[PDB]
């Protein structure tokens, strides 16, 4: 192993519903009160305070590990470019990555930003979802260089602006997700999660060295094939049915949270999400 990163004091984080702590609450409730067409509440009930989860995400456990305030711009849904896999949400707001870098930049009012904060990247898979939920031409392998593409010129714009330091982390997998499994997608999402994760940190490292970054990779699906081959070592049982239900329809959860990898049909438990927080922080200093 290599020298640890230096202290992290301010985390931006940028992303999904893996990362989201209750913007995605905040703005749909803006969207409902607007009379936006189409608009819904997320995540809904059968969710922790906003998150969409039983508890809190990686990147806030990050946090609290590394003893870091966080700034949590990331939105349930988001894509790698401009949008959300919401389509009705573009009307009131672009909160897809790009949308989100935009609407941090545009916010400094007047200050720098911060050399020694933190930007946290985690997004990809609603991508992919989009993609497949409502047939999306693009070959899978076209989808994933526009979804290295957009995460490349979201640390570039970042980069650009001030921003130093940065934690980038990859597709998760998406092939164990209970969702692509119903849907009889696994092969889909093996295919389009190694095309992401094979050509992305290629790009980072390049632009890392290119604009003087520190830049660390998170290998989630790694840390997730970890888990999921040793699950009892974390007090895991449960790796594939989904703890709380909502497809076809809601219905009661499970009694034993902590012990179960899915809490619905996309989203970890908050203990997969307390595992992968204390996983991203192993390369940095307290």
């Amino acid at each position: 192993t290599s020298p640890l990163l230096a202290p992290v004091r301010q985390i931006h984080a940028f992303g999904d519903s893996y990362s989201d702590n209750g913007e995605s609450q905040r703005l749909t409730r803006e969207m409902l009160a607007k009379g936006i067409a189409g608009a819904q509440a997320l995540p809904g009930e059968v969710y922790w305070q906003g998150r969409w989860s039983n508890g809190p995400t990686a990147v806030e456990v990050l946090a609290r590990q590394l003893g870091a305030q966080l700034a949590d711009h990331a939105v349930g849904g988001a894509k790698s470019g401009a949008d959300n896999y919401y389509g009705w949400m573009s009307a009131y707001r672009h909160t897809g990555l790009a949308g989100q870098v935009d609407a941090y930049l545009a916010t400094l009012d007047g200050k720098p930003v911060d050399g020694q904060a933190l930007h946290f990247i985690f997004v990809s898979a609603n991508d992919f979802f989009e993609h497949e939920d409502f047939a999306g031409e693009q070959p899978l392998e076209q989808l994933a260089g526009s979804s290295v593409a957009n995460i490349r010129a979201a640390v570039q714009r970042l980069g650009e602006a001030g921003a130093r330091r940065f934690l980038v982390v990859s597709s998760t997998d998406l092939s164990v997700v209970p969702a692509v499994v119903a849907g009889n997608r696994v092969e889909r999402a093996q295919r389009y999660l190694q095309a992401v994760n094979a050509s992305l940190p290629i790009q980072l490292a390049a632009l890392r060295k290119t604009r003087g970054l520190e830049l660390s990779w998170f290998d989630h699906l790694t840390f997730s094939r970890h888990l999921r081959r040793n699950p009892a070592r974390y007090g895991l049982v449960e790796l594939d049915a989904p703890c709380q239900p909502t497809q076809p329809s809601v219905r009661p959860a499970c009694a034993n949270p902590d012990q179960y990898y899915f809490w619905d049909e996309w989203h970890p438990t908050r203990r997969v999400h307390q595992l992968a927080g204390e996983a991203m922080a192993a390369r940095y200093a307290r």
